[PDB]
């Protein structure tokens, strides 16, 4: 159930996603979590942007004081927001994860995004066209900065997200490298699988974490309503009535099965304990073939904001 990384840390192949929009009140992050736990999720995803670290934190810590985990046994994610790739600000911004959290360490920090964006107060600086605007970092450099942060010991490993090829190969020839990035936690689904990223990650010892692997909350902000829906797709859908699975299950077995980490987002708890089933059944040759024949180049997150950013990942 867990995968050897590339600095000789583990991680749990199936994570807990946590975010929730704004609508969402920030006091269930706290029982879902909890929830996610009692369910069998070790590993948990969050991040600066979605502005639940310390309901998160709290699920943790709370699991932990009660004896139902222990520390060493939770494998928690946070990932530096966009407005703090210069380097200076890299460690403060993970101190303040840490703090929020109220955890000695993270597992893993990952840069959320290659976009890089004007430092200051807000999440999202936009122009008056409503596109973000953009910052030159050079990511080589925020990613001496994370380095440094392994080194005192704040995260256990580092990564990236939302990284192409290109983008990874720049940090990957980086003179003078300590630690290659772990993983690239990217948009990962049947219709946009990921298939050549997926290679050059498994040639470089990077686990590809796929995230909006059941097809993203498809928020107004940056998903087409017209897209079609991952969960509805016809072939998900006779390939759960063929296992008495559903379709969720077949999306995130898939990923398993092709090598993968996978998370999965639920705020409801009958799905929360659903999701675990991942691991009490297979796919044949055949229905992975079917799964792959979906891949239609569907990245859900395809808004005119951050599509004119200089670091844009998708061509
Ligand atoms: N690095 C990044 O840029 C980035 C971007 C996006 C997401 N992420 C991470 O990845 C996580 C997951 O991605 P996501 O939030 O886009 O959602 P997702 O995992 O694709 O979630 C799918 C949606 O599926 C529903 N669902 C979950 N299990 C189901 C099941 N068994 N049957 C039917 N529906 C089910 C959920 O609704 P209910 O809650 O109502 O069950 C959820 O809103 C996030 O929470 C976050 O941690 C990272
Ligand atoms: C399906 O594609 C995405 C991609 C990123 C997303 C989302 C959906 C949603 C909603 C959801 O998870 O579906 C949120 C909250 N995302 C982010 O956190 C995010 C991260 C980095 C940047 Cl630069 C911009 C946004």
């Amino acid at each position: 159930q867990c995968v050897k990384l590339n600095d000789g840390h583990f991680m749990p192949v199936l994570g807990f996603g946590t975010y929730a929009p704004p609508e969402v009140p920030r006091s269930k992050a706290l029982e879902v979590t909890k929830l996610a736990i009692e369910a069998g999720f070790r590993h948990i995803d969050s991040a600066h942007l979605y502005n639940n670290e310390e309901q998160v934190g709290l699920a943790i810590r709370s699991k932990i004081a009660d004896g139902s985990v222990k520390r060493e046994d939770i494998f928690y994610t946070s990932k530096l927001w966009s407005t703090f790739h210069r380097p200076e600000l890299v460690r403060p911004a993970l101190e303040n994860s840490l703090k929020k959290a109220q955890l000695d360490y993270v597992d893993l920090y990952l840069i959320h995004s290659p976009m890089s964006l004007k430092p200051g107060e807000e999440l999202s600086p936009t122009d008056e066209n409503g596109k973000v605007i953009f910052d030159i970092v050079d990511l080589c450099t925020t990613w001496e900065a994370m380095e440094k942060c392994k080194d005192a010991g704040l995260a256990k490993s580092i990564g990236v997200s939302n990284f192409n090829r290109r983008q990874l190969e720049m940090i990957l020839n980086k003179p003078g490298l300590k630690y290659k990035p772990v993983c690239n936690q990217v948009e990962c689904h049947p219709y946009f699988n990921r298939s050549k990223l997926l290679d050059f990650c498994k040639s470089k010892d990077i686990v590809l974490v796929a995230y909006s692997a059941l097809g993203s909350q498809r928020d107004k902000r940056w998903v087409d309503p017209n897209s079609p829906v991952l969960l509805e797709d016809p072939v998900l859908c006779a390939l759960a009535k063929k296992h008495k699975r559903t379709p969720a299950l077949i999306a995130l077995r898939y990923q398993l099965q092709r090598g993968v980490v996978v998370l999965a987002k639920s705020y409801n708890e009958q799905r929360i304990r659903q999701n675990v089933q991942v691991f009490e059944f297979q796919l044949t040759a055949e229905d992975m073939k079917a799964i792959d024949g979906l891949d239609r180049n569907l990245h859900y997150f395809n808004s005119d904001s951050f599509a004119s950013h200089p670091n844009y990942p998708y061509s």
